[PDB]
């Protein structure tokens, strides 16, 4: 069985980093993190700092 | 890192309180919750209670 | 067996009640009608008239 | 020829006011305004404030 | 207010019990499920094993 | 001309039986049904029964 | 209230007479048909027929 | 840098021509219109007249 | 078993034209071609010249 | 690398099996087949035919 | 009320530039730009140079 | 007329190279490559490994 959390990773220098930062929390509190599925992605302003939103994937047990 | 619970709220009043009525869940039990996304709204019949699921967003640490 | 149907209600109060304008038709005219699921929202101008589309859904026999 | 706009109302009250928001800034602003069609709709909370982006239409020339 | 997680089951015989294989998680480890709804189904090739990825349904308190 | 009717078959075996469930409905009921595409699949939970929502086809005259 | 039905025209010459094919069915058998939506279009091949299916739109009492 | 209008087109004898005639006011009004994509097509009934919605892409500067 | 190929074919004439003048390669290059679906259509501007992508089928041996 | 082709399957019992089917297909004729997705499933009536479209995954070189 | 255009951006090294890129041409023209959410990215080829479409987001007054 | 084929490449430094990857084989591999849009984005995990699947885009003849 796999389970997704839907986290969202930000960073000020990509994308890429925005996905890693958050596929990093996924592993500090889980354990058998299989993959992740980018959901989506944005670009705070309001520096400029990127989002990816991912389904972070685990395998239960 | 922001993260997401998929939460269905119902109210027989309106969608709009259907969707508060997730988000105070969401509040009871979860600190720094940043906002919310609605991905469906649906009527039970079957009095009539509206619903709202929402994702409700909520910063880590 | 369940079946649906694509109704459109309209109300110049809010989308909750757009909602409840088209159930309440699908009821004068079936019986067992068990729930309800949001597919579209819009705002006559062209008073403001305010619209929900839903598929109506109702048990078989 | 219609012609859209991507705007996002929000009230402290609910969506359709959230609507109503937008719809009334399109028509401070434009002429003919002839519907809009609801693409979207989340809560501020991080008052909670509701939203609703509309896609707002209205007919050139 | 319900709330829903999102799990793939996985089985060597078909998507229904690829279905049945995640409800059964969900239900060792939680009480009120009420429903489940099909978000995707792939099949692992690389025996042959069916996957069937469910948001599991379950009603809080 | 084709159309189309939007139902919903459940069985307690599988998804497969539970497409079958609605063809058979819309069989009973109308004549020449040439094909069917599904929609959607869910798990009643709160015996076990599968469901399968159709978009049943079926030529017009 | 509107409501929807789900046809697909075919004509062997376009795309648009394909729309306009059960638009027409629509209105041999329904009164006020205010409008339709092209929710898809295909090709039979196995002369070519072209497709478009419509939500015809229509006015209920 | 490209941007994007959303226009609707309207003809009384097609899709296509639907497509041109709002491809014609973009360009009327704008400079280097390089694309567009069809985002969706209806037909008004309540002469029958067809419509296309472009996104129209142009380049800036 | 049918098989798929994503073909854009473009017309200086129509969408429709657009639609034929892929399949001709289809069937150019492949024998039993049962059916067509349209997934998109655009105009290239930057004579004006309609698309339409199709995925065209065809069955297996 | 990965490649992916687009196949319907059919059998006469179920979906799994109308899968299994195209997956069957894409392994007579190709070598290392790594998973596949469904992205489709419908019936055809017009014995009762189960179909399932995959997009067959499978690795370059 | 928020307000939303869509650009592309483009970069010849990243699709976080190619966004950028947009990001920056709506802060060229307009004031509180608020944010950006992704809807698309591309990579011309026909240097090979990535391209990012931004829905940018800006507070209205 | 234009085809598609939908490759993944991957890369353990970012989504751009690991779009870079695929359109390098179907480069390799084709001539007239003109495009590619991105139609799906993950990590492997389970060094991580970036995924950007491709519809690479390619003009025949
Ligand atoms: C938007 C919506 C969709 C529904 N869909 C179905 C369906 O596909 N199949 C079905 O058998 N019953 C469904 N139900 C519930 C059904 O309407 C009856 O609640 C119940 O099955 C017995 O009466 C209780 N409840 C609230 N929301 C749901 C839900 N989504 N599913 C189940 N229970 C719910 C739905 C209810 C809602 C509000
Ligand atoms: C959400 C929505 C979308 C609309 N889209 C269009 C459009 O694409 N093209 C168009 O010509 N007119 C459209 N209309 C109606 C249009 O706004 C005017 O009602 C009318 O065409 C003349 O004024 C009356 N009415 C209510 N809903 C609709 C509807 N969806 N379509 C038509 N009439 C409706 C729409 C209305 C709404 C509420
Ligand atoms: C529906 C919705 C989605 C949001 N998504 C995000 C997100 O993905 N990432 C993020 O960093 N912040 C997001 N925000 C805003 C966030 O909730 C806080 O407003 C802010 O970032 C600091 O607190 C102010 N505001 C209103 N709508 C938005 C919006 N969509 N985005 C940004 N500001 C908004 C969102 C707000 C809403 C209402
Ligand atoms: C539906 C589905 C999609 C897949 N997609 C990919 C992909 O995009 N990229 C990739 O590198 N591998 C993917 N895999 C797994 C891949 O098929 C091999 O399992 C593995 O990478 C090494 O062999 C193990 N497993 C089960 N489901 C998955 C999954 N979705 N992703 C990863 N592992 C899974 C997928 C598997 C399935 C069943
Ligand atoms: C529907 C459509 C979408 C397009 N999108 C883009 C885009 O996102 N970015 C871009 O740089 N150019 C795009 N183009 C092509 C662009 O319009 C110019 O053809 C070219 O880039 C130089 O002038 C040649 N041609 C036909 N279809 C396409 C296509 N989809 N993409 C590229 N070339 C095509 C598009 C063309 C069409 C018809
Ligand atoms: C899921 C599905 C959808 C279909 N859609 C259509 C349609 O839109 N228009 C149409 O004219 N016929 C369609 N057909 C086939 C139709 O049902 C009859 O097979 C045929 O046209 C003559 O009888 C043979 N066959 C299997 N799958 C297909 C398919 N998708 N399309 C065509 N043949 C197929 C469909 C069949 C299926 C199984
Ligand atoms: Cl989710
Ligand atoms: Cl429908
Ligand atoms: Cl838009
Ligand atoms: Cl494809
Ligand atoms: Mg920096
Ligand atoms: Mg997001
Ligand atoms: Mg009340
Ligand atoms: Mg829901
Ligand atoms: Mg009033
Ligand atoms: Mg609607
Ligand atoms: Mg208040
Ligand atoms: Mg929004
Ligand atoms: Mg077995
Ligand atoms: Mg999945
Ligand atoms: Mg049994
Ligand atoms: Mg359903
Ligand atoms: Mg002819
Ligand atoms: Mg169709
Ligand atoms: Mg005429
Ligand atoms: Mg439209
Ligand atoms: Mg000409
Ligand atoms: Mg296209
Ligand atoms: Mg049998
Ligand atoms: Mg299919
Ligand atoms: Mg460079
Ligand atoms: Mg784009
Ligand atoms: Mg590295
Ligand atoms: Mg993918
Ligand atoms: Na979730
Ligand atoms: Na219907
Ligand atoms: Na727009
Ligand atoms: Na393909």
């Amino acid at each position: 069985v796999f389970k997704k959390v839907l986290l969202t990773g930000t960073s000020e220098e990509s994308f890429t980093a925005a996905a890693d930062d958050a596929i990093d929390r996924a592993e500090d509190t889980l354990d058998n993190v299989v993959w992740a599925e980018v959901v989506d992605q944005g670009v705070e302003i309001g520096e400029r700092t990127y989002q990816t939103e991912v389904q972070v994937a685990f395998e239960l047990d």
